[PDB]
């Protein structure tokens, strides 16, 4: 017996499944495509249990009991087990519809929503939107300047350099100031398509105004290939980056978020940003449907009351919601 919420079981980064879940995600991701998001989930959970399994799934029969496995998940993988191959999923990894919108929405700056109307408007191919220019925005435009070093995995080693530079920008600017890596990495993820941080300063207000002197400093080293800052709206204050990292002899582009959050809604920031996006939609869905209480990445709130929690730490944040810890590792939904 395995929980019914991805927060209320460990996923770790590894797992014994990789075919499964990997044939489920297409599907899901192609649901999204359509504008499909009650297929898309039902799809992203049945693939997060498989991730969650200690074993391989060799037979159809270590399908029963588990979660989330309705009838169209089970067929996927009992076609997988028997033949080798899915022919929708191979259908749809041919697809002009898929690899399209797969193209689209990989490029910085683009969504689901905007992909689609390129592609209703006749637009297929990375020429195709450079033939186009008036159509882009600016961060658009930046993302397709550099989509080939975009989509090349981001490693480790690439993380541990940008950190760097940012830490030393960080303190430079603002002594005491804190630079913590989240996103995928933080969960012990080995690449990515981004690098993650959460930047603030234990007293609260003395982060304010921080990001643009961060900014300006790494702009001044050559270290900035696209900026644009937004300040807080509603919701934190960020600024969406490519970096130009150097390397042994030449350089490569890197998608870069930096976030500031106030010290007061830090572990919500923190856990809001270390992810999965899945796990965390589970554990908002949690949250609302079992203990009635809103969470986000700035707090969480007790709409009948009419109060908010006061958390230190993540560690407070599960308590509160009655919930065993995770350690990020471990939220790999
Ligand atoms: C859009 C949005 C995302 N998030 C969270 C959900 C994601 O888990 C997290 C990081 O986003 P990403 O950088 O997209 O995701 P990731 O680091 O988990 O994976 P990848 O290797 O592809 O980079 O940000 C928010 O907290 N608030 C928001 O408004
Ligand atoms: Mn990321
Ligand atoms: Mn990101």
């Amino acid at each position: 017996w395995m929980p019914a919420y991805a927060c209320q079981r460990p996923t770790p980064l590894t797992h014994h499944n990789t075919g499964l879940s990997e044939a489920l995600e297409i599907l899901a991701e192609a649901a999204g495509f359509e504008g499909s998001e009650g297929r898309l989930l039902t799809f992203c959970r049945a693939a997060s249990v498989l991730k969650a399994l200690p074993s391989p799934v060799t037979t159809l029969s270590q399908l029963q009991g588990l979660p989330h496995f309705g009838e169209h998940s089970s067929r996927v993988v009992q076609e997988l087990l028997e033949h080798g191959v899915c022919e929708e999923v191979e259908r749809v990894r041919r697809s002009e519809r898929y690899q399209t919108m797969k193209l689209f929405t990989q490029i910085f700056g683009v969504g689901v929503k905007t992909a689609d109307r390129w592609y209703r408007e006749g637009l297929r191919t990375l020429d195709d939107l450079r033939e186009q220019p008036q159509k882009l925005t600016q961060q658009q435009k930046a993302g397709l300047q550099h989509h080939q070093d975009l989509s090349t995995p981001v490693l480790r080693s690439d993380v541990d350099a940008l950190q760097q530079v940012v830490e030393e920008a960080v303190g430079q600017a603002l002594p005491g100031a804190t630079v913590t890596l989240t996103g995928g990495f933080r969960r012990g993820k080995l690449q990515g398509h981004d690098v993650d941080f959460l930047i603030t300063h234990p007293k609260e207000g003395q982060e304010a105004g921080l990001l643009p002197r961060v900014m300006c400093r790494l702009q001044d080293q050559g270290l900035i290939l696209y900026h644009q800052h937004q300040h807080s709206c509603c919701a934190f204050e960020r600024s969406f980056c490519i970096f130009r990292l150097p390397q042994p002899g030449s350089w490569k582009a890197v998608r870069v978020d930096l976030v500031v959050a106030p010290v007061s809604q830090f572990p919500f920031a923190l856990l809001g940003w270390t992810g999965s996006k899945l796990f965390q939609r589970e554990l908002r869905r949690f949250s609302r449907k079992e203990k009635g209480l809103w969470l986000n990445s700035h707090g969480l709130f007790d709409p009948e009351q009419k109060t908010f929690f006061q958390a230190a730490s993540e560690e407070d944040i599960f308590r509160h919601l009655g919930l065993e810890y995770l350690p990020p590792e471990q939220r790999n939904a």
